[PDB]
């Protein structure tokens, strides 16, 4: 495996070389501070010796360092360090690869010795290698060999000579002479501490058998640094630092073989080439008109030396390798001389641009090695490549021109250009040359932009001629002319390369969103690409067509976001008006092996250049598989689709590419009215979420508009919610008094104000499972996340009809197809289809009635009437069975109604549709599946359901005891602040059947000392509701139900002990969970020990509550505890032995509780000193922290640890 050897060594070594570079800088008086300011020491010249502080060197090296000084100021310090580091790394890797494969003339290892670790073959053949490299001074080297010492110097000299020899064959990688990096070459190569030994014996040689390993370097040597430049804003320097990957071979072969091979086969269908190309795609059938039109432009014959392949982003160059393979196959088929084939291919068949010098060097080396593998006589001819990297333009305008002395050699020295000197074309004009100035002016910020700079085609041919002249000046001119030509070559070369027109383009554009783009890049994108400015690859794809000529091709692999999203929507339209698809493979996630994360969802597509809307493309579906399975399925031609016309994509609104979609569905989409613009967007508040939004049960009924009359301070407001059908989620209240004067002060957004308080349908803007719409009566306000629907004053579309249509399977499927991201903005909803009928109205009415009846059986709804179990007088089990039967009947009725609606819609449309996830889910609390989620098996939710029912019964009984509920009348009894009016209700006899506590304080202890014990009142309530004869069996049943799932059953106890334990242990958690951390019953606990705990109703509370509670409870409890302690102490002397022991220990705990109680009393004393009065409108979360530690779980509610007095 590659990662076993190449990885775990490539990244670390990247830093190591850099360190050596720093060392060299320290030896040359070159340094930078923390801020990066230049700290270059001043050279001292004494005795032809240069000194930089302490270090010294011979005078001959002085001028070279001066160039480095320029390198210090022309660019960044770290830039130069990294440049030298990767240059040396690439050179060493290339030398190792060449020596291992034995392509050298002499055929001797340099970095190691065969069958002898830590040695050198050249040391055994010094005269031969010296003659091969340096015949002129070999004898002196032999003297060094005669010396036996200075082995390091001899090795360094041999390495430098080998590099100089290798310069000629690869001018783009090795320098001939006067290389500054020679001074930067690390010393002590012969010593074991040198990194050369690690490079030699850190990777097995068996990995050096294929070119593939080279590519891995391009993905590893920077990978570590990628981790430091990922997820942040990216500058120009770091543009390649986080957008370098590797591509699997099969994808590249699919891209290449279906672009050039198809063009070749169209001209010559009878050729023995399709057999070799395994990934070629057989075109589908076409109409005779399409065939006639296509055959009208197919060329009769194409010269082999006329095909152009261009790569805007080469990197490793494996795409170029595949192209070279295909072109070699074509040339061999034609019948040229075999060994002549490679060089010709490298002449006018490959072109590559990149933005990193390292990538260009790697690509050149890879191509040269691939060519060498087959041709033996390569490297003996000066073959010049065309894989280059862009260069910035900062040079003297005319000084280089003056040094050119063009008129002296041929012509055009002073004023002669391609045009006249004073032509003044565009803005560059011609101080010395027209074309030169025009070309140079367009590369001012080339490093910032890249391959996106456009060049006019008309200037192509002339440029070519100009290039030739420079080629005649590098060898047949004076020193000044040669250096000027060398300086000016790259700019003209890259301009001419960009100025051509090509046939096939293959590339893998880098991925970078809006965040990565800097200000300059973003403003350039906005200026140049209005329709694709969202992301880089969109601009890349749009611009790639600018270089293709007629009958071109574009093959690319990129993210699938442009397929559906509306941001690229216009782009999609522009594709469907002038282009013509050929093929597309949707890979989705789980592709790009050796890469963590499934966010990468990519597709590979091949698109023609001309326009023909009646062609039939070929698609594929390879989403749900692993890499090997995807490759096998593509090999086996799995999941094909050839039943779609290109023009049909323009009928679906939004123009989304949906290949797997049927045809009848698309046709039926058109002949149906749309929803129109009835949908509106809800209002929004700036930052007042916690200022006006509250839960309904925590405010006064008078302050509630829905419950109260006359004055209005609060209003319900729907907002979000989970999946829910036809009714629910009315659990948020907002403050809108005096037409939102406070909101207008807050400057909150207000939209469609005049249409408020109107009945209609509402849907959730941001969902996670699907789409659903719910009814809403009048007197409501809708949030921005609660965009609503309102029918016109006089139109045939009723709200019930729309609600019936929306929740059908057809609408859900269409919505899923349109927006696969589960996001529902107003605009997309505005273009939904809608049907018209009459039975749908009554069916929707019945569904709404059933849903509302289901929702009106819980305390969380203000429309609560009464508990279900108290309507049956037979028995507890009988009432439970009746309740279960009622829920089952509701479920069955809803299921039948949904089935009938679906059947009616399907028969109206006339074609069946598929079923998907959550297509038949029932959103009722009666359904155990929806209420309790999904488990491994059914039948588990019986004991839990019974326990929850009994818990609800106990909670209702507690609420009745508190006075909130009364059995005399239905609905809410008293929910007003300050307990005011309680005496009037007592006089009215609202609690006639069941007395209500006068002080609104519920003690909770383990003894029956208090006459108002919760347990005793519960027993009285049960005996009143269900009589006295069957009291014991009912209590046993309730205890069993509680022991089922609520708490672990105890070994031996009666019903009363179980009830008391459940109340003292589990009740608070259940209440908090039910009311979602906004409790209405406040618990005051003396401590963790059950010394004293009481419950208080929030509404009935007032200032006098605290002192009255303290006086009426703590002092009598203190007296009782003191008397019990005195009695126990008196009896302790009477008792003896173990009988006394159990009497003593508990006593301690008791007095411990007593002590704790005293402490609580002290705390109470503090709050007995001050009088506290609060308001509901302040906020329960706000007010809960006003009592210090008198409450429990204060951090859970208030969100922070409470203070202490």
């Amino acid at each position: 495996m590659n990662t076993n050897n190449i990885k775990k060594y490539a990244p670390q070594a990247r830093n190591d070389f850099r360190d050596a570079v720093i060392q060299k800088l320290t030896t040359l008086g070159i340094a930078a501070d923390k801020k990066g300011n230049l700290q270059i020491a001043e050279a001292e010249t004494i005795g032809e010796t240069v000194r930089y502080g302490q270090f010294d060197y011979p005078l001959s090296t002085l001028p070279r360092r001066e160039r480095l000084v320029k390198r210090a100021r022309e660019q960044g310090f770290e830039v130069l360090v990294e440049h030298c580091a990767y240059t040396w790394f690439n050179r060493l890797c290339a030398i190792r690869y060449m020596e291992l494969h034995g392509y050298l003339d002499h055929g001797f290892r340099m970095l190691s010795h065969p069958e002898t670790p830590t040695a050198f073959e050249v040391l055994d053949h010094v005269p031969e290698v010296a003659e091969a490299l340096l015949p002129e001074s070999k004898a002196q080297l032999v003297e060094m060999k005669l010396s036996g010492n200075q082995d390091e110097a001899l090795y360094r000299e041999l390495l430098l000579g080998q590099c100089h020899a290798l310069h000629h064959a690869m001018p783009f990688l090795f320098e001939a002479v006067d290389d500054e990096a020679e001074l930067l070459l690390p010393d002590n190569l012969t010593r074991t501490d040198s990194i050369l030994r690690g490079l030699v014996d850190d990777i097995p040689e068996e990995d050096w058998e294929q070119v593939e390993v080279i590519g891995w370097l391009y993905q590893f040597y920077i990978s570590e640094k990628k981790d430091a430049v990922i997820g942040k804003v990216v500058k120009s320097e770091d543009i390649p630092a986080a957008t370098q990957l590797f591509t699997p071979n099969w994808i590249v072969q699919y891209l290449v073989q279906n672009s050039v091979g198809r063009q070749w086969l169209q001209t010559y269908p009878d050729s023995p080439l399709k057999d070799k190309m395994e990934y070629y795609i057989e075109p589908a059938e076409q109409t005779p008109e399409v065939q006639a039109q296509l055959a009208a432009i197919t060329p009769a014959s194409i010269e082999p030396e006329s095909i152009k392949v261009l790569d805007p982003a080469c990197g490793s160059g494996h795409i170029l390798t595949e192209a070279y393979n295909v072109l070699k196959a074509i040339y061999e088929e034609r019948g040229y001389r075999t060994r002549d084939i490679p060089q010709l291919i490298l002449e006018n068949n490959i072109f590559g641009l990149d933005i990193d010098d390292r990538a260009a060097q790697l690509s050149g080396f890879a191509m040269l090695m691939l060519a060498r593998q087959d041709d033996r006589r390569i490297l003996g001819r000066g073959v010049r490549l065309n894989i280059v990297s862009l260069q910035e333009s900062k040079l003297d305008i005319a000084e280089v021109w003056t040094k050119l002395n063009f008129h002296q050699h041929m012509q055009r020295g002073s004023m002669g250009d391609m045009f006249t000197q004073g032509t003044a074309l565009a803005n560059t004009d011609s101080a010395e040359y027209k074309l030169l100035m025009r070309t140079l002016a367009l590369f001012t910020s080339a490093k910032t932009l890249g391959s996106l700079i456009q060049v006019p085609q008309e200037d192509e041919a002339a440029l070519k001629a100009f290039l030739e002249r420079l080629y005649r000046l590098a060898v047949e001119g004076d020193i000044q002319q040669k250096e000027a030509a060398a300086e000016l070559i790259p700019y003209i070369q890259q301009a001419w390369i960009l100025a051509q027109r090509y046939d096939a383009v293959v590339a893998n554009p880098p991925y970078m969103g809006g965040k990565g783009m800097n200000g300059d890049l973003k403003e350039f994108a906005k200026k140049q690409f209005p329709d694709s400015k969202s992301d880089l690859f969109a601009m890349f794809m749009q611009h790639a067509f600018s270089l293709l000529k007629e009958n071109g091709f574009n093959a690319q692999v990129n993210m699938q976001s442009w397929m559906f999203l509306s941001s690229y929507e216009a782009l999609r339209g522009w594709l469907l008006d002038n282009k013509t698809f050929i093929t597309m493979a949707h890979l989705g996630a789980r592709a790009f092996g050796q890469i963590s994360g499934e966010v990468v969802q990519t597709t590979a597509w091949v698109i023609k250049n001309n326009h023909s809307g009646f062609y039939k493309p070929v698609f594929f579906r390879l989403v749900d598989d692993n890499e090997e399975h995807k490759k096998n399925n593509l090999l086996n031609r799995m999941n094909c689709f050839k039943n779609t016309l290109q023009n049909d994509f323009k009928k679906i609104p939004g123009s989304p590419i949906a290949y797997w979609a049927t045809l009848a569905f698309i046709n039926s989409f058109l002949k149906l009215p749309a929803l129109g613009t009835r949908a509106v967007k809800g209002l929004d508040t700036n930052g007042s979420i916690d200022v006006f939004l509250r839960r309904w049960p925590e405010v006064s009924i008078n302050s509630f508009d829905a419950l109260g009359k006359g004055n209005s301070k609060w209003f319900p407001i729907a907002k979000g919610g989970e999946l829910r059908k036809w009714f629910g989620n009315h659990e948020y209240i907002i403050n809108y008094e005096n037409d939102g004067i406070e909101l207008r002060k807050n400057k909150a957004n207000l939209r469609n104000k005049d249409m408020y308080f109107q009945e209609g349908g509402t849907w959730t803007v941001v969902s996670t499972t699907g789409f659903s719409m719910r009814y809403m009566p009048k007197g409501f306000l809708f949030d921005q996340g609660g965009s609503a629907v309102f029918c016109e004053n006089n139109d045939e579309l009723s709200i019930y009809n729309i609600l019936a249509c929306m929740n059908s399977k057809y609408i859900n499927y269409s919505a899923s197809l349109i927006c696969p991201t589960l996001n529902f903005t107003t605009g997309d909803v505005r273009k939904f289809p809608v049907i018209k009928n009459n039975h749908l109205e009554d069916l929707a009415k019945k569904a709404i009635e059933i849903s509302k009846a289901d929702w009106n059986q819980f305390e969380t709804s203000w429309e609560f009437s009464k508990n279900k179990l108290i309507e049956h007088k037979g028995n507890v089990a009988y009432s439970y069975a009746s309740y279960c039967n009622f829920q089952d009947k509701l479920y069955e009725q809803l299921v039948n109604i949904e089935k009938n609606i679906n059947n009616i819609i399907e028969e109206i449309l006339g074609f069946k549709i598929e079923t998907t996830e959550n297509s038949e889910l029932i959103t009722l609390n009666s359904n155990k599946i929806y209420r309790y989620g999904q488990s491994e098996t059914n039948d588990t939710f019986l004991n839990r359901h019974r326990s929850d029912t009994i818990s609800e019964l106990i909670s209702y009984s507690v609420g009745c005891q508190m006075g909130r509920y009364s059995l005399d009348r239905e609905g809410l009894v008293y929910a007003h602040e300050g307990n005011k009016g309680f005496a009037e209700l007592a006089a009215e006899g609202a609690y006639k059947t069941f007395p209500a506590d006068n002080d609104g304080i519920l003690p909770l202890m383990d003894d029956e000392w208090f006459e108002d014990d919760v347990t005793s009142r519960v027993k009285e309530f049960v005996r009143t509701v269900w009589g006295e004869e069957h009291l014991q069996e009912n209590l046993e049943f309730i205890a069993e139900s509680l022991c089922l799932y609520a708490i672990k059953p105890k070994k031996g106890e009666s019903a009363l002990e179980t009830i008391r334990r459940y109340l003292s242990t589990q009740f608070w958690k259940d209440h908090m969970k039910m009311y979602k951390k906004r409790p209405i019953y406040w618990l005051f606990s003396s401590g963790k020990e059950k010394a004293f705990e009481c419950l208080v109703y929030l509404h009935r509370y007032n200032d006098a509550t605290l002192s009255r509670m303290r006086t009426e409870y703590v002092v009598p409890l203190l007296a009782r505890y003191q008397a019990n302690i005195d009695r126990l102490n008196d009896q302790l002397d009477e008792a003896s032995g173990g009988e006394a022991t159990r009497l003593k220990r508990e006593r301690d705990s008791l007095i411990k509780k007593f002590s704790e109680l005293r402490s609580y009393d002290d705390r109470l004393r503090h709050y007995a000193d001050m009088r506290i009065s609060i308001d509901l409108d302040d906020g329960v979360k706000v007010n809960y922290g006003k009592f210090g530690d008198l409450l429990a779980d204060v951090k859970a509610i208030t969100g922070n640890a409470p203070e202490a007095i």
